[PDB]
């Protein structure tokens, strides 16, 4: 089973998982295999502090079972990191709102962008029509290639002159969104991190201002985090949750990189649902993120 997503994940399987298999193989269970595994989990961009939590718990599972051959700990090991996944397991309904609005956040580089156009299109094959906001106002190009891309797909896009308010756009988007009887409006935020307080400033006041048209907007809270940039999705995370409170994530770019591991360290540093996986290129290729499926993936030897 699940040999599509094991193919998206084959880097990350030589570290978790699967990867599991050659470390525990003919081992006993001491503290020099303890050892080995957190060196193993921290490599696959785990995290200190969940890695450090697994093992805790792994030790104390293995002695309260008087376990005794390493082969053992990987059923554990699926159990405990399966948890952390199917904690946040919980997809995105975007329905019976008018419109509903997604915000999304993060810094430039990390499929952002991209995300945009995968939902936009996703959304329509579910038979709603789609709005979009340019909201990265100083950015021009942006604007220009959100704008482009729009036009070659009918999707409207509602943008400003270089180096308008992005609240003002936003609010602009969402009078727009209201008039014109769409389901979803898709808000493109700034993400430069140079003077990062000012980002976060910008975008509690887009928040703010929405309330004025519906005090239900934001619905949703999407961050973008890029796996192959490792914990600095982590850091990324952080930084836009305390500043104006997640509601989901995607993570992109898991199809080709080792680290994919980082999305436990997403999981369970912030509880925060991960809506979405990104493995490839196509619309498609954006998936509704499924723990099970995902922990089977990267656990099973089989193809
Ligand atoms: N291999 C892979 N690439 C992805 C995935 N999602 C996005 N990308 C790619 O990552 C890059 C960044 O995309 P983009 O949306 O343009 O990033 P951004 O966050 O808006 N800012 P910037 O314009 O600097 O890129 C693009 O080339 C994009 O095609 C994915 O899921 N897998
Ligand atoms: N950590
Ligand atoms: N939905
Ligand atoms: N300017
Ligand atoms: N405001
Ligand atoms: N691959």
């Amino acid at each position: 089973g699940f040999a599509r997503l094991k193919r998206s994940l084959l880097k990350t399987k030589e570290n978790l998982g699967s990867g599991f298999i050659s470390l525990f193989r003919g081992k006993k269970i001491d503290d020099d295999l303890f050892e080995e595994l957190e060196e193993q989990l921290l490599i696959a961009d785990v995290g200190v502090e969940t890695t450090r939590k697994i093992i805790t718990n792994l030790t104390e599972g293995a002695s309260r079972k008087q376990l005794r051959d390493a082969e053992a700990l990987y059923g554990l090991l699926k159990e405990e990191m399966g948890e952390i996944l199917a904690k946040v397991d919980e997809p995105l309904n975007v329905e019976g709102k008018a419109p509903f609005v997604i915000l999304m956040v993060g810094v430039n580089g990390v499929g952002k962008t991209t995300t945009i156009g995968k939902l936009a299109r996703q959304f329509e094959q579910q038979g709603k029509s789609v709005m979009l906001a340019a909201g990265d106002t100083f950015r021009a190009a942006a604007v220009e290639q959100l704008q482009v891309w729009g036009q070659r797909n009918n999707i409207p896009v509602i943008a400003q002159h270089t180096g308008a308010d992005s609240a003002s756009v936003i609010f602009d988007a969402i009078q727009a969104a209201k008039a014109r009887n769409i389901d979803v409006l898709i808000a493109d935020t700034a993400g430069r991190l140079q003077n990062k307080s000012h980002l976060m400033e910008e975008l509690k006041k887009i928040v703010r201002v929405m309330k004025k048209l519906d005090v239900e907007a934001p619905h949703e809270v999407m961050l973008t985090i890029d796996a192959s940039t490792g914990q600095n999705a982590v850091s990324q995370a952080k930084l836009f949750h305390e500043a104006v409170g997640l509601t989901g994530i995607t993570l992109t770019k898991l199809d080709g990189t080792a680290k994919g591991g980082v999305i436990f360290s997403v999981a369970d540093q912030f509880g925060i649902p991960i809506r979405y996986i990104g493995v490839g290129e196509r619309i498609e290729d954006l998936r509704p993120f499924k723990a099970d499926d995902f922990i089977e993936a990267l656990f099973a030897r089989e193809d």
